[PDB]
């Protein structure tokens, strides 16, 4: 029993963070093979932040231009090439803790952990989600850039997010290990602003549905709904829209649970309506959207 | 910017996680150096969880008796005694992946990482609190039992939590790493309960303190009380009492934020009162009690 924010052992992504230098500017990389991934904006100076041609900053830069620390090691860089908006920097050791890993780019909705770096060392691990406005609201100080973002399911490392900026508003956006980066967001110190966030619905569907796995009813009502009534009241408090999807992807727990998911929407519907009067839902006086449907049936009985 | 709930990396505890299988029952050791850390309950069936005789169960088994697998390796136990709750399985090999460690006992309100484990095999990590009450509020399943809580203080892990058993409101109870309980619990199947809780007052001042680096003010005033005042206000609101202890504790930050302890608790008075009228700090409706004054400088600093 119990329903903790649970993070990944970080352990696997640990072995692989590394210091990355050019010039005056420190941040982190992550060492997978004899490849290097960074943000691109290392190579930026004070000057260039605002509207860096990247091509133009990389082309008079040599290998030895980029100092790359391991531990107590300094790894030597062979070649070096830029893709979309990270760096890839070749180097001339395997790195010999590299764990079997894929590169996936996630949809918004989708749940990570993120281990927090600085100086190529290890910080803290926490769980984030991809919010609907393409930010993610995580920890992060000066020299975190670089730090990632994963998924460890079974032995393989899914990594998804590498940390590039924050926002005005205090939240944050990066890149997949690809270098595109999630929503509109450019590397560039130009005035940019997240969208209006939503509550993600079908995460918070998910956790109503742990609720009731460890052992809470309370907020069940009698009714039911239709889809479509239900997105009309759900998106009057910015809730994401609910689509046929959600609904199909929701179908082991409703069947764990014998509660049908728009019996569960109807349930929301009241819970936005009346709030919680006093009470608690898993501990929390608010709606938790930060579990997936794939993250309860993880986590819980 | 931003503040979450976050744990230590958690690296160096999982390079010292086994399974250890007894009869039908398995669970999770902690391997370190040439000795096994696991709980002693291993060592029970059902019957015997009622009234278990730890020493007369014990002396019926062999070195062989217990199975240690690391990953894929099996590791031969070449010895076994107890130490309070705890089993020490003696094995031929030193764990090379041994980190600095240290066993340490913690204080209720203290904090601490946990890596959670089912078959010799991590499976998560979260940070818990020790609560007033000795009890945890983690999130386990059958398993569980031998995972292991964690601070890191450089290089050096202090082991100060290995996991027992599940209460009957869904919270944990377990022993340091020497095998001694934390709470008034025993290691047997009977009626258990957790005592009454309490908030941890030193720990929700330190989040107020946390929110209002990160830019969070709408619960300041122009207030300050007095310790005697105050503690009267917490013990009516099941709160921990405030000691001067607390209060120096809290001096960094009070010094950074120019909020006096005593300015904040007129603060947390008022919001104790009041309650929150419809706003949240840091994202919560709640009042948060499982980060240190500890934990807010270090995230917050570095
Ligand atoms: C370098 N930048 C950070 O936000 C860096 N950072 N990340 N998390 C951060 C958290 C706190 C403070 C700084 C943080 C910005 C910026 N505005 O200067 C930037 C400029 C140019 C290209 C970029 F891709 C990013
Ligand atoms: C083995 N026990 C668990 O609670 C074990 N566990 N831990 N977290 C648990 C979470 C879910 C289910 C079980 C869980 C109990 C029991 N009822 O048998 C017990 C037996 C013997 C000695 C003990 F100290 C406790
Ligand atoms: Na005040």
């Amino acid at each position: 029993s119990g329903f903790r924010k649970m993070a990944f052992p970080s352990g696997k992504v640990e072995g692989c963070m590394v210091q990355v230098t050019c010039g005056t500017t420190t941040l982190n990389g992550l060492w997978l093979d004899d490849v290097v991934y960074c943000p691109r904006h290392v190579i930026c100076t004070s000057e260039d932040m605002l509207n860096p041609n990247y091509e133009d900053l990389l082309i008079r830069k040599s290998n030895h231009n980029f100092l790359v620390q391991a531990g107590n090691v300094q790894l030597r860089v062979i070649g070096h090439s830029m893709q979309n908006c990270v760096l890839k920097l070749k180097v001339d050791t395997a790195n010999p803790k590299t764990p079997k890993y894929k590169f996936v780019r996630i949809q918004p909705g989708q749940t990570f952990s993120v281990l927090a770096c600085y100086n190529g060392s290890p910080s803290g691990v926490y769980q984030c989600a991809m919010r609907p406005n393409f930010t993610i609201k995580g920890s992060f100080l000066n020299g975190s850039c670089g730090s990632v973002g994963f998924n460890i399911d079974y032995d393989c490392v899914s990594f998804c997010y590498m940390h590039h900026m924050e926002l005005p508003t205090g939240v944050h956006a990066g890149t997949d290990l690809e270098g595109n980066f999630y929503g509109p967001f450019v590397d560039r110190q130009t005035a940019q602003a997240a969208g209006t966030d939503t509550t993600i619905t079908v995460n918070v569907l998910a956790w109503l549905y742990a609720a009731v796995i460890n052992g809470d009813r309370w907020f069940l009502n009698r009714f039911t709904t239709t889809l479509n009534d239900f997105n009309l009241v759900a998106m009057k408090y910015n809730y994401e829209p609910l689509t046929q999807d959600h609904v199909d992807i929701l179908g082991p727990l409703s069947a764990q649970t014998g509660i049908a998911v728009l019996d569960m929407c109807a349930s929301l519907k009241e819970l936005l309506q009346n709030g919680m009067n006093g009470r608690t839902i898993l501990g929390s006086a608010l709606l938790e959207d930060e579990f997936t449907p794939f993250d309860v049936v993880r986590q819980c009985s």
